[PDB]
C-alpha cells in the first residue's frame, strides 16, 4: 500500500527462472478446481511450461546454479562467527535438491506421455464444446480431478524443488538500497547479476522500463497516466541480486 | 451421475457459446480475489476483442432476439396464461434488443483504453508473471477498490451484449425439450431442421464422450470411451434437446 515491488530478469536464463516460478504457482493455486474457471489457469500453466522444457536446457542451467550457490556457502564452512548448524542445513537442502534433480527424469516428460493431456494440449493451444474430452474430464469427480491433477504435477516436483531454493537463495543475496533516478533515469552495471528488485513508492505514479546489454542496465520510470517518460527525480531502493 | 454437453450447429453459435463464455470467466475474475484471476480477466477481454473483430455478431443476435419474439406472439390472449408476466417477458426483450442495436461498436472502449491497448499485443504471447508487463504489474498494486472500479467499467461497455445473449440462450435452452434417444453401437444421427444447439445428457456410467460432426442440416454423434480415446461401439442411452 506504499510501494511497487518489480523484478527484472537481467538475463534470457533468469528470464526463464522467474517465468516457471510463475507458471508452477499458477498450477498449484488453480489444482483445487475449486471455481469452475480455475480449470482454465492449471491446464494452461502446464502446457506453457511443456514448452518451456522444449527451448531450453533447464535442468543443467539449474544444476550449475544450485552448484554455484553451494560454493559461496562452503566458503564459509568453519569460519568462527558463522553458525555452523544453520550453514550445514542449508548445504544439506542444497545437496539434496540437487541430488533430485540430476536423477529426475527429462522434464516434462510424463507430461508429454500422459495421453488426456497430448490429445488436449495443440487445440488446448490454438470453453470446451471443442474439447469434448475435456469437458468431461470436468465432470468427473472433484477427488478425481485433484488426483489427476496432483499426479501430472508430482512428476514437476525436481524442478519446483530446485527453482524453488535457487530463487530463494538468489533473493537473500539482494541488499536494498537508496537511489535516485534524476529526470526519470537511472543507469548503473553489475557484475554476474541476474534479478533486479526494485521498490518504488506508489506517489510518483510510475512503473520502470528497463533494458540491458552486458553488465550494464538503465531503468526510465514511465508515467501510468499516458505511457510516457516522467521527468520529475524518482528516489526508489534497488536490490541487485 | 449424468455429463451434459452443449454441441453448437453452426458457427454463430459456436461464437455465441464462446462470448457466453468468456463473459462469465471475465465476471467471476473481476473481485481479483485470487492473486491469480487477474490472469483470466484479461484473457477474456482480450479474447472477446479478438472474437469480435471477425463477425457481425451485433446483427445476428438483433435478428434471433426479433425471432424469439415472434414466437410468443402464439401466447398472447390464450386462457390461462398469465398475461402480466407474457408482457413483461415481450417488454424485456424489446429493452434489450434496442439496447443492443443502440450500442456503440462491440469492444471499441476496450481498443481505446490507453491501459489495455498498451498491454494487449504482450499480454497475447506465451504468457507466464509480469516483469515482462511493468504497467500491468503497477495495475496490479493499485487500491482493489480501484482495480474492481476499472474492471467493472470495461465489463459495463459490453452490456449492451451481455444482456442480449444472455436473454437469447435463456430462452432458447428453455424452449429444448429432452427426449431420451439411443446410440447403438455408439453412433446417433439425426437432422435438426433451423435448430442451433444441442444439449446431450449423458449417464457418467458409460464413460463415453460425444464426437459431434455436421452436414447441411443433418448431425451425427459418435461416442468416445474417455479411457482409451477409441471408439465406443455398445449402446448408449442418452437424452437429447435440439434447441
Amino acid at each position: 500500500a506504499t510501494t511497487h515491488k518489480f523484478e527484472h530478469p537481467l538475463n534470457e536464463k533468469t528470464r526463464i527462472y522467474l517465468r516457471v516460478e510463475s507458471l508452477l504457482r499458477q498450477a498449484h493455486l488453480a489444482s483445487g478446481f475449486a471455481d469452475n474457471h480455475q480449470y482454465q489457469l492449471f491446464f494452461r500453466a502446464l502446457f506453457d511450461m511443456v514448452e518451456i522444457f522444449e527451448q531450453i536446457q533447464l535442468k543443467s542451467e539449474l544444476a550449475k546454479d544450485l552448484e554455484k550457490q553451494r560454493l559461496s556457502y562452503r566458503h564459509w564452512l568453519n569460519v568462527e562467527g558463522v553458525d555452523q548448524e544453520a550453514l550445514n542445513s542449508l548445504l544439506n537442502e542444497i545437496d539434496v535438491v540437487h541430488s533430485q534433480l540430476m536423477g529426475a527424469e527429462r522434464f516434462g516428460q510424463a507430461l508429454k506421455e500422459d495421453r488426456f493431456l497430448s490429445s488436449i494440449r495443440q487445440r488446448f493451444n490454438l470453453c470446451c464444446f471443442d474439447l469434448p474430452a475435456l469437458h468431461y474430464w470436468l465432470h468427473l469427480p472433484i477427488e478425481r480431478k485433484k488426483h489427476d491433477a496432483n499426479q501430472w504435477q508430482k512428476s514437476l516436483k525436481p524442478l519446483s524443488d530446485a527453482l524453488t531454493l535457487w530463487l530463494k537463495l538468489a533473493r537473500e543475496t539482494g541488499h536494498f538500497k537508496a537511489q535516485i533516478a534524476r529526470a526519470g533515469f537511472f543507469q548503473s552495471d553489475a557484475d554476474e547479476a541476474n534479478i533486479l528488485r526494485l521498490h518504488i513508492p506508489m506517489k510518483y505514479g510510475v512503473y520502470p522500463m528497463i533494458s540491458g546489454h552486458k553488465n550494464r542496465f538503465a531503468i526510465k520510470f514511465m508515467a501510468f497516466e499516458n505511457g510516457q517518460a516522467c521527468s520529475q527525480d524518482v528516489e526508489f531502493e534497488l536490490a541487485v541480486c
